[PDB]
DNA sequence: AAACATTCGTTCACGTGAGTTCCAGTACAAGTCTGGTC
């Protein structure tokens, strides 16, 4: 689950553990935020979202199911 | 005028429906143990 306020991002797991270190707390750093920051529309500054985090292979353009690996 | 049959209000036993308490079956939620990898 992702919390967004302006340029500030925060991520939480199923049981409540912080994961912002991995996914980035600002567009300058991270593994997802620098690329998803510009996806949001002009009028949206505060947001809470819930979803799944997955691994994507661009070569085959396919989701790699995280059975137990990668 | 006397004897026998019938009828009536009473009595007991037995059966059936509704209320109450107790326990078993069911459901759901949380806890505990386990598995696999990166």
């Amino acid at each position: 689950q992702m919390h967004k306020d302006g340029d500030v991002y925060k991520y939480f797991s199923r049981n409540g553990y912080n994961y912002t270190d991995q996914f980035g707390a600002s567009p300058t750093e991270g593994s997802l935020t620098p690329f998803i920051h510009n996806a949001f529309k002009a009028d949206i500054q505060i947001c809470i979202l819930d979803g799944e985090m997955m691994a994507y292979n661009p070569n085959t353009q396919t989701f790699m199911q995280k059975g137990t690996k990668f």
